[PDB]
């Protein structure tokens, strides 16, 4: 191909649109900070030191890199910060007044209501009076919280209760009473181009609790009737416009309450946590390609196009421990060659730390399955980490 595409960010989660890109024939330049993912910069033609949080010094450092394109995924760290290379740069991508939007929940939630996009709405009180007149337009349970540094209130007693005690504990002048929805918690893959939404994908989300509640594990097919499958393409496709993303790949966190689904969070960039990898197994495309391709000016729809008309089955899940710390030796792996495990990698190497699981860096691995149904990947999965030994020596 011969053409320059800046990938911002460098992490073990981003290996897979370098590989994308040099399977293009692409030229990358990993936007990164001194210490990255070894692997990710052995996939970089280029290294172009730079914190990619700061959308302004980024600005700056690529009128110099003679770029096609740049492309962010699997974080929000520097997803502002492309935008403005798009905006400024004339590349195509996300434009930052979209990018703002999606990142400010007080700009997110207003497009919402003007829109009308099923989301917890809320109210930014500032007196007792100001409190019920939002209550008017507000349903039960609700929320009280600062916005600086929660207070659950099932009825009115522990509302007033909660808004008295959260703003004598805020520096500022005003709370936040938001409407609190309870209920099945999920997520869903989108992708727009040239503002036609090609696919909403909705995705199982499995979690590990331990301070607050970390994710370990995406899968398809979501187990819900195929009218909450609509309902979410609905809502995904009408948010992408109530904030005017385009170009890009979405990343949504949803909530099923009483048959009605609502947006929590919406990301113009591709999930975390092998969720591209599971984009691909469902439709049997190369969606790190589409993301690539976008990003340089090319067309995504020649990898779109070649999709499968059967949805398979997919599960991904972090590799973590549990009841053991220590020192690793080695990580034993007893399992065979199977074209149905797509990915068996693993993150520690001898005389790495294995920590008892709190966090995401905590993960010692990752397992991706594809198979007919759900239950059978299921059990595929659990043949695979029976036969992963750690040993800590």
């Amino acid at each position: 191909d011969n053409k320059r595409l800046l990938i911002l960010g460098a992490g073990r989660g981003q290996l897979g649109l370098y590989k994308a890109a040099k399977e293009l024939g692409i030229h990358t330049i990993a936007g990164t900070m001194p210490n990255a993912h070894k692997p990710c910069l052995n996939l970089a033609d280029e290294i172009s030191y730079m914190d990619i949080s700061n959308p302004d010094e980024v600005e700056q450092k690529v009128k110099d890199l003679n770029l096609d394109g740049a492309a962010t995924c699997c974080l929000d760290t520097g997803i502002v910060s492309l935008a403005r290379i798009c905006d400024k740069e004339n590349l195509v991508g996300l434009n930052e007044e979209a990018a703002i939007m999606c990142g400010d929940k007080y700009k997110m939630k207003e497009a919402f209501k003007k829109y009308n996009v099923n989301t917890a709405r809320h109210f930014v009180v500032r007196n007792e009076n100001e409190l019920k007149n939002a209550l008017e337009n507000l349903k039960l349970p609700v929320i009280v919280k600062a916005t600086d540094l929660i207070y659950i209130a099932k009825k009115e007693e522990e509302a007033i209760d909660g808004f008295n005690e959260t703003m004598n504990l805020t520096k500022r002048d005003y709370c936040i009473v938001e409407e609190f929805i309870e209920g099945y918690e999920f997520g869903a893959q989108a992708f727009v181009y040239k503002n036609d939404v090609l696919f909403v994908m909705p995705h199982g989300d499995e979690t590990y609790m331990s301070h607050t509640a970390v994710p370990v594990g995406h899968y398809v097919p979501l187990d819900v009737k195929d009218d909450i499958i609509e309902k979410t393409k609905t809502e995904v496709k009408k948010a992408i416009k109530a904030l005017g993303l385009n170009n890009c790949a979405v990343n949504v966190d949803m909530i099923l309450k009483d048959n009605e689904v609502y947006i929590i969070e919406l990301t113009g960039r591709v999930g975390a946590n092998c969720l591209p990898e599971l984009v691909e197994i469902n439709y049997g495309i190369e969606y790190y390609k589409m993301i690539a391709s976008m990003a340089i000016s090319e067309n995504p729809l020649v990898f779109w196009s070649q999709k499968s008309k059967e949805n398979k089955a997919g599960l991904a899940r972090m590799i973590i421990e549990t009841e053991k710390s220590g020192i690793l030796k080695e990580i034993l792996n007893s399992n065979a060659k199977d074209d149905d495990i797509v990915e068996i990698t693993f993150f520690k190497e001898e005389n790495d730390e294995i920590k008892k699981f709190e966090n995401s860096n905590d993960c010692i691995g990752q397992i991706i399955v594809k198979e007919e149904t759900l239950d059978k990947c299921k059990d595929k999965l659990d043949v695979i980490i029976n036969n992963i030994n750690i040993i800590l020596k």
